[PDB]
C-alpha cells in the first residue's frame, strides 16, 4: 500500500500551543493561545501538503492557494480526530496543552462553534472511522475548495482530486453495497466539515477586525490569510466542492 505508507509517513506529529494552564481562564488568553496554535499548525499543514503524492503536479501558485483555503477545514478535521482518539470526543483536544472543557467553550465565547466541532468529533466514533480512512479523508479535504472561476491550472487539480477520491474508494474496497453505503457515509462526513469551517471563517474574520479592542493577538501569517484569502470565501468568490446537494 504505497499510498497509505506515504500518508502515515508524512502525518504531522504533536503540536503544542504554549498556553499557561496555570492562569485562570480568560477570553483574551484563550483566544490568543488558539491563534498561536493556528500559526504553528499552519506551518505543519504546509510541509504536510507539499509532501503529498502528486502535489507538485499543481501550478506553484495553485499549491499555496489550496493550502490557504483549506487550512481551516483541515485543522478542524484533524482536531476532531485527536479529540476522538484521546478523550472519546468529550472535550476538544486542540493541543496536549490546550484542551477545551465546557467552561473553556464558554469563556472563549466560541461555544456554539465548539458544539459543532465536538459533534464532528463524535461522528468519528459513531461511524467507527479507521485511522487509514481518516488519513485518506483528510488528504482529500485539501482538494475540496476552489475559486468559482477556477485555478491557474484547473486540469492538474481535477486529475489530482479524482485520484484521491479513487484512493478513498480503494481503502474502502479492501475488506469489502457495503462499500457503497460506506462511501456514502464518508462523503457525507467530508461535506459536513464545510459548514463548520464556514462558521469558523466568519468567527475569525470578525475577531481579526475587532482584535484591537478585544486584546486578541493574531500572528502575521494569518492575519494575512484571514484578511486576504478568507474574505474571498466569505464573499462567495471561493467555494467548497460538495459531494452531495447541500
Ligand atoms: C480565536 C481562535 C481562532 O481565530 C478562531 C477559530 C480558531 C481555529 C479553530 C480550529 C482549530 C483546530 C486546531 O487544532 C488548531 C487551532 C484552530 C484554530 C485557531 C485559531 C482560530 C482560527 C485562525
Amino acid at each position: 500500500p504505497i499510498f497509505l505508507n506515504v500518508l502515515e509517513a508524512i502525518e504531522p506529529g504533536v503540536v503544542c500551543a504554549g498556553h499557561d494552564n496555570n492562569q485562570p481562564d480568560s477570553f483574551a488568553a484563550l483566544l490568543s493561545s488558539l491563534n498561536e496554535l493556528g500559526e504553528r499548525q499552519l506551518v505543519h499543514v504546509v510541509k504536510w501538503a507539499k509532501a503529498l503524492p502528486g502535489f507538485r503536479n499543481l501550478h506553484v501558485d495553485d499549491q499555496m492557494a489550496v493550502i490557504q483555503y483549506s487550512w481551516m477545514g483541515l485543522m478542524v478535521f484533524a482536531m476532531g480526530w485527536r479529540s476522538f482518539t484521546n478523550v472519546n470526543s468529550r472535550m476538544l483536544y486542540f493541543a496536549p496543552d490546550l484542551v477545551f472543557n465546557e467552561y473553556r467553550m464558554h469563556k472563549s465565547r466560541m461555544y456554539s462553534q465548539c458544539v459543532r466541532m465536538r459533534h464532528l468529533s463524535q461522528e468519528f466514533g459513531w461511524l467507527q472511522i479507521t485511522p487509514q480512512e481518516f488519513l485518506c479523508m483528510k488528504a482529500l479535504l485539501l482538494f475540496s475548495i476552489i475559486p468559482v472561476d477556477g485555478l491557474k491550472n484547473q486540469k492538474f487539480f481535477d486529475e489530482l482530486r479524482m485520484n484521491y477520491i479513487k484512493e478513498l474508494d480503494r481503502i474502502i474496497a479492501c475488506k469489502r453495497t457495503s462499500c457503497s453505503r460506506r462511501f456514502y457515509q464518508l462523503t457525507k462526513l467530508l461535506d459536513s466539515v464545510q459548514p463548520i469551517a464556514r462558521e469558523l471563517h466568519q468567527f475569525t474574520f470578525d475577531l481579526l477586525i475587532k482584535s484591537h479592542m478585544v486584546s486578541v493577538d493574531f500572528p502575521e501569517m494569518m492575519a494575512e490569510i484571514i484578511s486576504v484569502q478568507v474574505p474571498k470565501i466569505l464573499s462567495g468568490k471561493v467555494k467548497p466542492i460538495y459531494f452531495h446537494t447541500q
